[PDB]
């Protein structure tokens, strides 16, 4: 259905970024078949065909190498030297094919001195300064989940990685390697932070910036029922209408951006917020350019007008997932097949002519 | 001397996620024009060259289709019908370029009922759950800077579009519309929180989930100095690894993943961590597995040594900058050329041919 319709992907079975890259090859249209080592309940696994082999037996080896010789894209996370020693590197592959994009998804890289170390995203993005960059003030940092490193700096850029190769492909031929570091990724993610310290406009103090909770205008308020309302009025026009909607005579306020006087502002807000219930702010703004939203937990998702009318869920049995991300005019993507049992390497085989 | 060397980029010029996907294609090697209004300090504007043209007068429109007819993406991130108001709408496109694989970058999408609304990234995260699972506990949610919806579920998903478009043009001949929602991008980024949810693994209270923060080994720890280290030792043998070079005795701990006993667990390590400054715990977890690294702040990572060794950083005029990423073993990326005066639109013509 999807634009990556007739994209051949081998996925060496893994954790976190890895499947996660996989997931959205398959989403957009690509044929997927996971190896695993010998019905999935986890939806991750959507838009795959999961067959299993020993890669250490003579057998298992043979079996994957002739499906990684008719295959696009390989996708492997495991430490640097694993498929080398496995004898599914890329030295190894690139004899069979030299057409496969070979995409290599660590956190570290694979060179330097803690790529041989073990590590999960709160470590990758505690060395680059983001994770420094998260959370109140007045308080150690806190984890902005994994994403940040595991997907937005991690799998997306695999992603991009593995498209812009098989770009570079139609006119060389050829395929490469691509070494994909969780660390790289998200330096890259927040290289607007990084611009905005070069000119005085970001500063290395957690929790006093414009985007991060420190400014009046872009940060979370509790309402009335403890419930919470998201206010992001950085432009003035927006922040004007913010105030309106909240009965502010902007006369009585302290400017938008003193921030000096910033404290005094966030308690004038604070006040007005605390006033009344979630939905009724919820009701106040619904319609207007204030950019005030509610604060909804994952529960209230699947109620809110907006995410209902666009289909960014479906239905999984069980519970919502999102649909596929982005979306194309011509060529859309389906809704996701569900995780299905596992199937025989050698039908895979014969489907792909290998 | 990327992979994307060729590829002809229009961006319209604008804020955010466009801008930010724009820099990673011309990382990459893609030839970026910018078209903006009538010499930038912005590092996000490296790669492009600039051109100016007021897209309202007759001469201006003239002269973008002139260049959108000669280009493989058109990127622009504003609100739905602003450029077809101007005359530079898909179906405008289509008319001198159906081959133009024509980028829409927006938070709500181009269709529903907030698409019309004004926003920033702090709004689309909060519709769709994200926001809500940021932070501690005990307070309210806490924005993950705007990594979540502008870059890692905003421009990362756009580059996704545009790229899968491109393969997809391969065999169709043709392009189409992209069109890359934050509101989207950012619920895909999550899926594993939407698949965990579904599995009795996630729940909907914040900071109380393995990797939120509410697990003992999944956090920050405050040290002797006042600084932090990240400790993301999830897998028992990285665990214990963490425990003995803290000195601690396992059978005189809770169990690591009695859930009951976390705050005894969490205070124990509270202790331990705070008896040494960051640098001596990592020199105690150099090279192990104990996921424990130190949490730099940005104007410390130019001294990492796994940051130099692996050039992650550049330095450009001002201060450090993030290398392009990911990285290719036979068409490597140069150094991002820095932003330059712009040019004259007619020499862009004359290049290009239109
Ligand atoms: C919940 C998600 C957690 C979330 C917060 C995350 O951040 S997840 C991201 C974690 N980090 C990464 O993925 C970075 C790159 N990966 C790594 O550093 C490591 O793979 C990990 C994740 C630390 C795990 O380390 P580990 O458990 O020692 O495993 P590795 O060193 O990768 O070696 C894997 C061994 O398994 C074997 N293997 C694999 N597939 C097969 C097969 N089909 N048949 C037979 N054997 C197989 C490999 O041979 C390898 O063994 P060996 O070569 O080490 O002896
Ligand atoms: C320092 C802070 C102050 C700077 C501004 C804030 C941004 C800085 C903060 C950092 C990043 C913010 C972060 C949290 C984000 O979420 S960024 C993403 C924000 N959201 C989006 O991009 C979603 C799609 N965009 C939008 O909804 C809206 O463009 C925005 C962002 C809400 C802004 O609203 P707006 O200013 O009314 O913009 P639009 O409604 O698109 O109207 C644009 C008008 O400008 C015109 N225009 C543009 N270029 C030209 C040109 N070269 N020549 C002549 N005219 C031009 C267009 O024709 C259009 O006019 P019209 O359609 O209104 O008649």
């Amino acid at each position: 259905a999807g634009p990556l319709s007739g994209l051949r992907v081998v996925e060496l079975a893994g954790i976190g970024p890895g499947p996660h890259a996989a997931m959205i090859l398959g989403d957009l249209g690509a044929d997927v078949v996971r190896i695993d080592r010998p019905i999935s309940r986890d939806a991750m696994l959507r838009n795959r065909r999961i067959v299993t082999a020993d890669l250490k037996s003579d057998q298992g080896l043979e079996l994957a190498l002739k499906l990684i010789a008719k295959a696009d894209v390989l996708i492997e996370g495991y430490r640097p030297g694993v498929t080398e020693r496995l004898g599914l590197g890329p030295e190894e592959c690139a004899k069979v094919n030299d057409r496969l994009i070979y995409a290599r998804m660590t956190g570290w890289g694979q060179t330097g001195p803690r790529s041989q170390q073990a590590g999960h995203d709160i470590n990758y993005i505690s060395l680059n300064g983001i994770l420094h960059a998260i959370g109140r003030g007045d308080e150690r940092p806190v984890p902005p989940l994994n994403l940040v490193g595991d997907f937005g700096g991690g799998s997306m850029f695999l992603l991009v990685g593995i498209l812009a190769a098989l770009w570079e492909r139609q006119s060389s031929g050829k395929g490469q390697v691509v070494d994909a570091a969780m660390v790289d990724g998200s330096s890259v993610l927040i290289q607007m932070m990084w611009a905005m310290r070069a000119t005085g406009m970001w500063t290395d103090t957690r929790g006093a910036n414009m985007l991060d909770g420190g400014a009046p205008y872009y940060d979370t308020y509790e309402c009335a029922d403890g419930r919470y309302v998201a206010v992001g009025a950085i432009e003035p026009q927006f922040y004007a209408a913010m105030l309106a909607g909240l009965g502010l005579d902007a006369a009585e306020l302290p400017p938008q951006n003193d921030r000096a006087r910033w404290p005094e502002l966030r308690a004038l807000l604070t006040e007005a917020f605390a006033s009344h219930d979630r939905d009724h702010w919820g009701a106040v703004f619904a319609n207007s350019d204030a950019c005030v939203t509610p604060v909804l937990a994952f529960g209230e998702v699947h109620n809110e007008p907006h995410i209902i009318e666009r289909n960014t869920f479906y239905e999984a049995n069980g519970g919502w997932q999102p649909m596929p991300a982005p979306r194309f005019s011509r060529t859309a993507s389906s809704q996701p097949r569900p995780p299905a049992a596992t199937i025989d390497i050698e039908a895979v085989l014969t489907d792909w002519d290998g």
